[PDB]
């Protein structure tokens, strides 16, 4: 019934294993220092995933696995303040940094917006605290706005904050073209580095927000109008910027991000140049076929109660019953109106979203523009980043 084909009846070796998870895919990605170990070094995970490997903890939302990272994390926080009290900014930044990615596995995959007391929430907020310490270091440091959500209406909250990156020079006398990153489930504002260097090194300015149901963003989850509402606010503020250039703005939404830069693009058209949607959703992610067997796929752990939640359901039933008709761009008709440009990027055999989100949207409003990668699942990386950039210097191009 799917692209995926046969490999949708596929029960990945990893599922309920923590074990195989490391042995056969994290333990190389956080070697490479690639997603999810992005800025990450071996070093400080290995130690960790033997210890949760021998006391057999298999599942990641249990406190049992998040405080097995905590105290490395200390280790390097402490390693920081003694290579700082030595005047070594570059090692402290670096340590503060190792520390901040210890902190984004702990909390892998979800934290819980209902659950303010939960380890994961104190190890998200431990994280905020060391990436803004470690990234005050650098050159151009990410500074962080509270936005004022002044478009708030309903269960939407006051604060809106956001991650603000300005290039060398980056003045009101000649505004810098905008790259405004929508982060995921997993991936929140401090998750973002590389992305940020890659855009002010093209002399743009980086912007980075959480999506509903996520991390800090204060808009109501169960409220499909919610992030129209959330973006009005976002985009008002940047408008007022003077070294900003709002007339050159591009979104860039990362894995669950893609959703509401697919939706931004359509609802926000006459504010933005471009679109990014990388592993997208927007409809067949949400149908009870797909859903039946998501958890069963390449995400390293059960996904469909993170998602119950960030969608602002109180329970899986009612999501897995309810979600594909409420929250659905094609079921509600917000594909039905034109767009800015669109670029739809994915591996071909994404068992978390499907490609069929990626290719049903070339069947409504305007045309959109697609890399679609052959045999790669979820978000087709690494090869799906570069042409991302060269996309991007095409449309924010002088």
């Amino acid at each position: 019934r799917w692209i995926l084909g046969d490999k949708f009846d596929t029960v990945f070796p990893h599922k309920g294993s923590l074990k195989v998870l490391w042995e056969s895919r994290w333990k190389f990605a956080c070697s490479k220092s690639v997603y999810p170990f992005h800025d990450g070094s071996i070093e400080d995970f290995e130690p960790i995933f033997n210890h949760l490997i021998s006391k057999n903890i298999n599942d990641a939302a249990s406190d049992e696995y998040t405080q097995a990272f905590l105290p490395t994390a200390s280790a390097l926080e402490e390693k920081a303040a003694q290579a700082l009290q030595a005047g070594k900014h570059e090692e402290a930044s670096n340590l503060l940094c190792r520390a901040a990615v210890v902190y984004r596995i702990s909390r892998f995959p979800y934290v819980d917006i209902t659950k303010p007391n939960s380890i994961k929430r104190v190890a998200f907020e431990r994280q905020k605290q060391a990436y803004l310490k470690a990234t005050s270091l650098w050159t151009q440091p990410i500074r962080e706005v509270t936005v004022p959500h002044t478009y708030r209406t309903g269960n939407d909250g006051a604060h809106i904050p956001i991650y603000i990156r300005t290039p060398a020079g980056a003045d009101q006398s000649n505004p810098v073209p905008i790259v405004l990153i929508m982060t995921g489930l997993d991936g929140y504002r401090p998750d973002n580095s590389q992305r940020t260097h890659e855009i002010l090194a093209r002399g743009w300015a980086a912007v980075v927000a959480e999506i509903p149901g996520t991390a800090d963003c204060p808009a109501d989850p169960a409220d499909p109008a919610s992030p129209d509402r959330l973006w009005d606010s976002v985009l008002s503020y940047l408008d007022q910027r003077p070294e900003l250039n709002t007339a050159k703005m591009v979104v860039w939404g990362l894995s669950a991000g893609g959703y509401y830069a697919i939706r931004a693009a359509h609802t926000h058209r006459d504010r933005l140049l471009g679109a990014i949607a990388h592993g997208p959703g927007c409809h067949y992610y949400l149908d009870p076929e797909w859903l039946a067997k998501v958890n069963d796929h390449e995400y390293p752990f059960e996904i469909t109660a993170a998602w119950a939640t960030k969608h602002g359901y109180k329970t899986v039933e009612e999501f897995v019953a309810g979600a594909q008709k409420k929250f659905s761009l094609v079921e509600t008709g917000i594909v039905d109106q034109p767009s800015c440009r669109l670029l739809l990027l994915n591996g071909v055999d994404d068992g978390v979203v499907p490609i069929e989100d990626c290719l049903v949207l070339f069947e409504h409003g305007s045309p959109k523009e697609g890399r679609f990668y052959k045999g790669l699942p979820h978000m087709g990386y690494p090869n799906s980043l570069p042409v991302s950039y060269e996309w991007l210097e095409q449309v924010l191009a002088s």
